[PDB]
């Protein structure tokens, strides 16, 4: 990003896993997350803030000391994640209470290096604050995201809430042929089994790995343009649990080489809204939650505002041509198996950064 000393790409992907960990605890079956859009736009909370609460949010960022650099860093991988090939959509905002003006050095910083906006808006009429927002969200992810804020978190009290909503949108290098796409197993586990739409694409080199210490296999299926989606499939059928109980290895770089392969891969759709509040407290971040803290930086002087919610929503839609990518039309000229018919984590990287994480239970 800022080059006097890449360790923000690295400080994501450390971070993904211990967010992963923490949604577990409220998701009971499949989510997705992204903790690299979350890190970004809580860096930009972290600009607007002073003293100790600035610091702690970079401390748990485990993000670097110097300004410019934190600042040019993220500038780097968010321009990145615009591609000819794939395109993350993100619709990022700090709504600030009405009472403190914005300072307009904040919504330029907004704008220009962390992909968000800042603006003011009444929180006192509860409902039509939560439609504004939530319509902004709309406009800027063409609908495809609506209802983000649920009117009922907002209250007397609410000063400044973070919103993050995203999605991904990318096409296979290798699309799966829709002919072959029939209802099939899926184990959500032992004693119980269901028949649900699995995509089918045989003899292709992916890269492929054996992690013997986690008992799973892992597969990294290519995105046009060098994106890809990670599939960390247990060995056994109910070994996620076990996986989970290893999350930090599970994230791992892994030396993946190219092995003859068959896939099965179910098509599925995640929606997910994560509280992100509640993730960051239980990792670090403490006084920009309460009267210690210290947002001066984006209105007001110091305990006028502090960050009342942190939320995120978001989407996958898998299927034969990619993510998010509708349906086209196309024709092409003893393997590895890599069966994907009981629940997994996956994960999507650019560039060897991590940008959403998540996992399936349950399909139908």
């Amino acid at each position: 990003g800022h080059m006097e000393d890449q360790e923000f790409p690295n400080a994501v992907n450390s971070f993904t896993p211990s967010v992963y960990k923490e949604v577990l605890k409220t998701e009971k079956a499949n989510f997705l997350v992204s903790p690299f859009s979350a890190a970004t736009l809580l860096a930009l909370a972290q600009s607007g803030c002073r003293g100790d609460t600035a610091e702690e949010i970079r401390q748990v960022l485990h993000f670097v000391g110097d300004r410019e650099k934190a600042e040019g860093a993220v500038k780097e991988v968010l321009s990145k994640l615009t591609n000819e090939e794939y395109t993350l959509h993100t619709a990022n905002k700090i709504y600030v209470k009405t009472n403190f003006s914005v300072r307009e050095e904040f919504q330029k910083i907004a704008v220009e290096v962390y992909g968000a906006q800042s603006e003011n808006v009444d929180f006192s009429e509860k409902n039509d604050a939560a439609k504004l927002m939530n319509a902004w969200v709309e406009e800027q992810t063409q609908h495809k995201i609506q209802n983000l804020v649920d009117p009922e978190i907002l209250n007397n009290l609410t000063r400044v809430v973070l919103i993050n909503a995203l999605y991904f949108n990318a096409k296979w290098l290798v699309p799966f042929p829709p002919f072959h796409t029939r209802k099939s197993d899926f184990h959500k586990s032992a004693k119980e089994v269901v028949q649900v739409d699995t995509m089918y694409l045989d003899e292709q080199y992916f890269n492929y790995y054996e992690c013997h210490h986690l008992d799973a296999k892992l597969l990294e299926l290519p995105f046009k343009g060098g994106a890809s989606l990670t599939i960390v499939l247990s060995n056994q059928i109910e070994g996620l649990v076990s996986l989970e109980s290893k999350i930090k290895r599970s994230f791992l770089p892994h030396n993946l080489t190219k092995q003859l392969v068959n896939v099965a891969l179910p098509k599925f759709k995640i929606e997910s809204t994560v509280d992100f509040k509640k993730v960051l407290k239980k990792l670090g971040v403490k006084k920009a939650f309460g009267d210690e803290a210290d947002l001066s930086g984006i209105a007001g002087e110091k305990g006028d505002l502090v960050i009342s919610n942190i939320v995120q929503k978001s989407f996958i839609d898998v299927s034969e041509e990619g993510v998010e990518a509708a349906a086209a039309t196309y024709i092409p000229v003893s393997p590895k198996q890599f069966i994907v018919d009981h629940p997994f984590i996956f994960y999507i990287k650019v560039k060897g950064m991590i940008l959403f994480a998540g996992r399936v239970t349950t399909l139908n």
